[PDB]
């Protein structure tokens, strides 16, 4: 109920929402049908339209008018935004030559530059290039302000997920925003775009920027509006709220734009009738920055221009059917569209399957366009899993594609041309990001990222605290010209032993062999030295990486790489080593093929043994440096060492046999040598964090060596490749990938082919973040390079994407 018969007078637009029956007057009131009988009247005129002509220059004030004319109307803060263009002889915004703005140039009674957030619904990121000519405001903020040449936004690239990861610097997995659709089996309640369960508070998880500045002490505008409020009315209270005064104005505000977003899915990314809707944004853009200008706010207010999510060409014909692989179609309810979520119709009935509709779902037609996947085993740069509200079979689906249950789904639901929704690695997902204002750059480009980083740099330009996120805070400190933040590595937990020569080979009842009793002064003090660390300035080029958790464990030198070895895990944590241009690939030789040796450095009870693999039919071991990579046939032998092997089912080593012989030595001739630290990964769980010891889900049967979900490779060198990935002057450049360890390989449907038609096609989907390795392994990697902190983090948070240009 609502008691729609108290009024809006003096009220419009106001801040502190009211609790009901009493009615509203702040902008979301009409999408609750809560306004107060007058709202319209009073707080949505419309008189005259929202610009000033030359016959209403110095009017009388007419207060039905939706904005003012009159002399007084600055004063009242609600001139129209051209104002001052018609009646006083100025020039438009986007007239002006652009200055850099070097310092805040704010009125008396600023405490701080504010934060206007402009956000634009389905703003594919080829539109600031591709639509400039008919944008020339919003070209004026790229080309004079901050801009990359594109942000990626989070999985799914749906609107809700993302405008909440923006305001939240979380996943969709932690804030709980999983899809625009989502259904909660423990509060047993669906959120829908239509309709009041999406207004609970129980969906929204984290701390918003709005919630973070107010529990702070700075004021914050509304960040919602509801859709019938017309623009030029979002804007122009924007612009009366900044005429506040000095303690009630509020330091943050948000503009929210449907468009492009709306006539994109209509007529597709690039349809003919696109020019018009990015015109008109173009428009409100001009808008706002003349009003700014108005009130002398144009060089004092930091802008940031940033869109959602791209657009993709999506038609009714491209549309894969359920129906058209399995016999139970109606045993299951599907989330349909740019990605799929299946799960179980009805929690009574137990002869519901998820391994058989895995199965029936897997590679079953040749050009088949979407793939199934148990969440566990997405790609992990799609933190898309711990979440209760993720079905636990989910349907990525092709750029291009819809997937749905049955035909019927579909013509009783051509008309659209447009979607989005798919991975966020596509290169039509991709959306925009400009940072105009005192506080950004001026006439900077700078790369790529992710908008889980926005949050903390929008906390920075407000003097906020973030509350804990997914941004590596830091990483975006190049995007600004003050106001960064310094962080200071962090500590390590626990300091390595150096063990030495301390025991016997017969000490050893490993049930290993080793064809290497084969039998010097020179050459001995030698190989001593390479195990005490002599040639670990070459295989560790950056420092050991740091050990951020309380655990035992050693490093162990050696010819050609050194090793982090975890006497809990009975493995490597990591594996560190480089590879020059000039190296050659070897075999391995036919006496040493099953040759596994003890370390003579780790106690018996602190390693692996062969028995247990012998035992284990699904069971198969590989190794972390790879002996194909041997310096020469004498320190190959090193390779071989039973602190260098790891549990590998046989499928698994198809890819890493084939990465280790073939796709190592590809990159080390492409980027003129590569270092490569490499290891194992647990996360039973599946979130996102280094499992504990006790839980680990699966072992070597009969064993205590724990079976890794995944394993990792990060492969850094030199970004000027003139330079050896060993004498590096400069900024460095990293690919890196986080394999899942499966014992088959049902996710590439060419897998019965030769490794050279699919591996490095699985590796590419499976392409990481150093960050994401680091969250997962507990380990801080790059801790001794000549780099600054900074951007050494902008390293930590890139991503190799494999798209084109
Ligand atoms: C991305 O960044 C985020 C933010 O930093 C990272 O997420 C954090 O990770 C932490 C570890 O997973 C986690 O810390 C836990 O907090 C528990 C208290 O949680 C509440 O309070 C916080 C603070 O206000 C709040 O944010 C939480 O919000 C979550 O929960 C509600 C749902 O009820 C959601 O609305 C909200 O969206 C959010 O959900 C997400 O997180 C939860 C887990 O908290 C998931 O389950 C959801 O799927 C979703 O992803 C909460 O309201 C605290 O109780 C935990 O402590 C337990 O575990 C420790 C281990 O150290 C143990 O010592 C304790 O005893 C305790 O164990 C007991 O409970 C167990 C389970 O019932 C039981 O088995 C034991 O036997 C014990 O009884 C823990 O400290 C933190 O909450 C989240 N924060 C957020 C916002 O998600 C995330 O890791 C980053 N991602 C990556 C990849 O880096
Ligand atoms: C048909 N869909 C709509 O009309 C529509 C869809 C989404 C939103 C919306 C606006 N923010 C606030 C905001 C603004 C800028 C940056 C971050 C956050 C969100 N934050 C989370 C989820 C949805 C929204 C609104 N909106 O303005 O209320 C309308
Ligand atoms: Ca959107
Ligand atoms: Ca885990
Ligand atoms: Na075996
Ligand atoms: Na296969
Ligand atoms: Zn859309």
């Amino acid at each position: 109920w609502t008691a729609t018969s108290g009024s809006c007078k003096g009220r419009c637009f106001e801040l502190q929402e009211v609790g009901p029956p009493d009615c509203r007057c702040d902008n979301l009131c009409k999408s609750y049908s809560s306004c107060c009988h007058d709202f319209d009247e009073l707080c949505l005129k419309t008189a005259r339209g929202w610009e000033c002509t030359k016959d209403r220059c110095g009017e009388v004030r007419n207060e039905e008018n939706a904005c003012h004319c009159s002399e007084d109307c600055l004063s009242r803060g609600d001139c129209c935004t051209n104002y001052q263009v018609v009646c006083k002889g100025e020039s438009h915004w986007v007239d002006d030559d652009c200055e850099e703005i070097k310092v805040p140039e704010c009125p008396a009674g600023f405490v701080r530059p504010p934060l206007i957030i402009f956000s634009v619904d389905g703003f594919r990121a080829s539109y600031m290039k591709k639509g400039s000519k008919v944008m020339p405001n919003i070209e004026k903020l790229r080309s004079c302000g901050t801009h990359a040449p594109y942000m990626r936004p989070v999985y799914p690239t749906k609107t809700f997920p993302n405008l909440y990861t923006l305001a939240t610097g979380l996943y969709p997995e932690s804030h709980g925003i999983v899809g625009n659709s989502m259904y909660d089996p423990v509060f047993d309640a669906s959120f829908h775009l239509r309709g009041r369960e999406k207004f609970n508070h129980r969906w929204w998880g984290g701390q918003p920027l709005w919630i973070t500045a107010t529990k702070q002490g700075v004021r914050a505008g509304t960040f919602f509006w509801s859709v019938s409020i017309p623009h030029e009315r979002r804007i122009l209270t924007i612009l009366q709220w900044l005429s506040l005064p000095d303690n009630e104005r509020p330091s943050v505000y948000a503009f929210y734009s449907e468009q492009p977003d709306f006539s994109g899915h209509k007529y597709g990314p690039f349809g003919p009738e696109m020019t018009n809707p990015l015109r008109e944004i173009d428009k409100t853009v001009g808008q706002l920055m003349d009003g700014l200008k108005q009130l002398r706010l144009h060089r004092c207010v930091n802008v940031i221009f940033v869109g959602d999510h791209g657009m993709e060409d999506v038609t009714c014909d491209r549309t894969e059917f359920l129906s058209n692989y399995l016999t139970n179609v109606d045993d299951i309810t599907l989330v349909p569209g740019t990605l799929g979520r299946i799960r179980a119709k009805s929690i009574n009935n137990s002869k519901y399957d998820p391994k058989t509709i895995i199965a029936a779902l897997t590679c079953k037609k040749p050009d088949q366009h979407f793939k199934p996947y148990m969440k566990q085993h997405l790609p992990k740069r799609l933190h898309y899993a711990n979440n209760r509200r993720i079905e636990d079979i989910h349907l990525l689906v092709d750029r291009r594609w819809h997937v749905a249950r049955k035909p019927l789904d579909v013509y009783k639901k051509c008309f659209f041309q447009g979607d989005h929704g798919f991975d966020n690695k596509v290169n039509s997902m991709q959306t925009v990001f400009v940072g105009y204002g005192p506080t950004f750059k001026y006439r900077t480009k700078v790369p790529p990222f992710e908008n889980i980083e926005l949050y903390n740099v929008m906390c920075d330009l407000l003097g906020l605290k973030p509350a804990p996120n997914n941004g590596t805070h830091g990483s975006l400190n190049h995007l600004l010209r003050t106001n960064t933040f310094r962080p200071t590595m962090p500590d390590e937990v626990s300091r390595p032993n150096y063990p030495g020569i301390m025991y016997l080979q017969s000490e050893f009842d490993l049930g290993c062999t080793c064809d290497d009793k084969v039998e010097n002064k020179l050459e001995e003090l030698n190989k001593r030295l390479h195990t005490k660390g002599s040639t670990k300035e070459r295989h560790l080029l950056y420092g050991r990486p740091a050990v951020l958790y309380r655990t035992s464990y050693d490093i162990l030198y050696h010819t050609d790489f050194e090793s982090g070895y975890s006497e809990i895990f009975l493995m490597p944590l990591w594996t560190s080593y480089t590879i020059s241009k000039q190296a050659e690939v070897s075999s391995i030789p036919e006496h040493l093929t099953n040759c596994v040796r003890p370390d003579v450095r780790v106690s018996p009870g602190f390693s692996q043994n062969c028995l247990a693999y012998k035992n284990d039919k699904q069971m198969s071991y590989g190794f972390l440096f790879p002996p194909y990579l041997s310096s020469s046939p004498e320190a190959k032998y090193d390779a071989f060492l039973v602190t260098n092997m790891v549990p590998m089912y046989p499928a698994f080593k198809r890819v890493w046999a084939y990465f280790q012989r073939v796709l190592v030595k590809k990159y080390a001739s492409e980027r003129n040598g590569v270092n490569v630290i490499s290891g194992p990964i647990f996360d039973y769980n599946y979130d996102g964090l280094r499992d504990t010891e006790d839980e680990i889900k699966q072992y070597v049967e009969g064993s205590s060596i724990p079976v890794p979900t995944h394993y990792y490779s990060i492969i850094t060198s030199c970004l000027d490749f003139t330079q050896p990935a060993d004498k590096c002057d400069g900024p460095l450049s990293v690919s890196s990938f986080i394999l899942p360890h499966r014992p088959d390989n049902d996710e590439s449907c060419n897998s019965s082919e030769d490794e050279s038609k699919w591996v490095e096609e699985l590796m590419k989907m499976h392409t990481a973040r150093v960050r994401d390795i680091e969250h997962l392994t507990g380990l801080d990697f790059y801790r001794k390079t000549s780099r600054s902190y900074s951007e050494i983090l902008t390293l930590k948070t890139y991503l190799h994407t494999y798209e084109s240009e």
